[PDB]
This record gives structure tokens, sequence and C-alpha cells, in this order.
């Protein structure tokens, strides 16, 4: 039985499981805390424990790293990746700030440590609106994501530079207005709730535009809700909220890097101490002070 052997071994190591609402099912009923991005980065500012196993993909990984230094922070799988973080390279970074000096550089956590460096201040999905709106330019440098910079764009009448040109996820552009359609026909009584991941003709059509963390705030205003977002957040949704009905926009919107996680190489990890999240001094701190920023905002 992994579940017994995974409980034992957390009181053992002294750890903790941080989960993402997009894992397994299996994996979320043993993980000790789930949410979004910008609630996983939160919570990784009060952990006691000695241990954390992050249920997620690497760049999640590497934020709790960042603000954990002194703690052992594992992986999983080293194949727990996202594909949307790796289009964004530092030299994208480089080339915009050298176009626009003034511009402050605001990166999704949706990125590679090294990137965080060069930011003055990270976003999520959660807070992208609210702290581009707050910071002291009328431009600002933005990626990876070109659909969630859209949405940006719309709600702060700022100018955003985007880097890369094309970074989108691959996951959340597989949604079309077909896919809206057709949850209209077959739940007329539903809400749609839609990731701003998603493709700006499909955004305009949300009830409600939010991270996942955003879908759980909000899914109390209504009872029967359409999920435009990777599958597994609809048994996220189902558990919080069991007197309400969630459908998916998509069954087949599954994200192969979150499952890359088991509940077998949970197990694994806490057995073996392994795979170590590491992330060079340097590249740390300044992308401690971004993240930072990101939570003072
Ligand atoms: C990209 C994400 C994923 C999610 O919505 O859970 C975020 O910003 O939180
Ligand atoms: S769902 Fe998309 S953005 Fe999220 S981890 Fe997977 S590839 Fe990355
Ligand atoms: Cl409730
Ligand atoms: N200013």
């Amino acid at each position: 039985d992994l579940v017994e052997e995974i409980l034992r071994l957390k009181e053992e190591r002294n750890a903790i499981i941080l989960a993402h609402n997009y894992q397994l099912p299996e994996v979320q009923d043993i993980a000790d805390f789930i949410g979004d991005s910008l609630e996983l980065a939160r919570r990784a500012t009060r952990v006691d424990a000695d241990v954390i196993v992050f249920a997620g993909v690497d760049f999640m990984a590497e934020t709790a790293k960042i603000l954990n230094p002194d703690k052992v922070v594992l992986i999983p799988s080293r194949e727990a990746t996202c594909a949307m973080a790796n289009m964004l390279k530092v030299e994208h970074i480089l080339e915009a700030k050298r176009k626009y000096p003034n511009a402050p550089v605001v990166l999704y956590v949706n990125s590679t440590a090294e990137a965080k460096a060069y930011a003055d201040v990270t976003v999520t999905s959660a807070n992208a609106v609210e702290v581009v709106k707050k910071l002291d330019s009328d431009v600002v440098i933005f990626g990876p994501d070109k659909n969630l910079a859209h949405y940006v764009a719309k709600m702060t009448g700022k100018k955003i530079i985007p880097v890369p040109s094309k970074g989108h996820c691959y996951v959340h552009q597989k949604f079309t207005l077909d896919d809206v359609e057709r949850a209209k026909k077959l739940h007329p009584n539903a809400k749609l709730m839609i990731h701003p991941e998603c493709i700006p003709e499909v955004q305009e059509k949300a009830d409600i535009i939010a991270s996942t963390g955003g879908m759980i705030k909000r899914a109390c205003e209504w009872d029967e809700w359409v999920v435009f977002t990777e599958r597994e957040m609809v048994y996220r949704l189902r558990k919080l909220y069991p007197q309400k009905k969630f459908y998916p926009a998509r069954e087949d919107a599954f994200c192969i890097g979150m499952k890359a996680i088991t509940l077998k190489n949970i197990y694994e990890s806490l057995k073996d101490m392994k795979y170590k999240v590491e992330v060079p001094e340097e590249i740390a701190r300044k992308a401690r002070k971004a993240i930072e920023r990101m939570l003072e905002m």
C-alpha cells in the first residue's frame, strides 16, 4: 500500500507534500496542501517541515527552493516540466531590456530560476493585473505567456512587451470557440470559468477569468460550472464543493509534465530523498528579490 508507506515516510522525514491543483486525484488525496502557483509560493514561506516534496512541475519546486534555501526540496521526477516556461530564455529578456531600459521586467512564475534572476517582480495569473497596475511605468516587459499578456494589457491599459514572441501553454491552447458552444449546449445552466492562458477569443466568452486559485475562490457564485483548464481541476473542484456540479470543457486537456508525478514516485522520493532541487546562490538571491516583491504587492 503506497499510501500507508508514504504516510510513514512523511513522518520519518519530517516532510510536507505540496501539490498543484493539476495533480492526479490519488496524489491530491495524499498531499498536505493543494493550490495554484501563487498559493504554493505563499505556503512555501511558512514551512516548518525539514523536507518539501513538491508534487508539481520543476519551476514550482524551484520557486519553493528559492524561498526555502536551507530545506530539502524534492521533485519526484525531473521529467515534470512546463513547456510554456521553457519557451523563455535569458536572451529574450536581455533584448527587450535593451529596447526598453525603463520598463520593469515582469516574469510569470511559470519561468526558470535563471529567467527570474532578471525580473524586477514575478507574477501569477492570480495577481498579474494588480502587480502590473501598480508598477511605476506605462510599459512593462512580460512573459512567457502571450495569452495572459493579452489579458493583462486589456485590464491595465498599459503597453505589454512580450518575451518571447510566441510563448503559450499547449494545454490551454486546446480550447476553442467550438468547445464554448458545445458546453453551452450540453450544460445550458452552467457558467464558464476560463483560465487566462486560453486564447483571447475564448477568454471573451468567460463568465469568470481566473487562475485555478481564483476559480476556487469564485466557485461560490454559481452552482454549475464548465471548467476551461487542465482536466484534473474538475476533481479538485468536486472535492471542495460536493454540492455543486463541475464539467470539463475538454477531457483531453492534459498536462503531460504534471502527470509525470505518480503515487509510486512520491513514495520513492521520500524513500530515497530524491530528486534534490538546487538553485545557484547568485540566481536564487536575485530571483528571491523578485518573488518577495511579488508577495509584498
Ligand atoms: C499558471 C498558473 C496555474 C494555475 O492557475 O493554477 C497560476 O498562475 O496559478
Ligand atoms: S498546464 Fe501548461 S503552463 Fe501549466 S505546467 Fe502544464 S504546460 Fe505548463
Ligand atoms: Cl461550501
Ligand atoms: N514616478
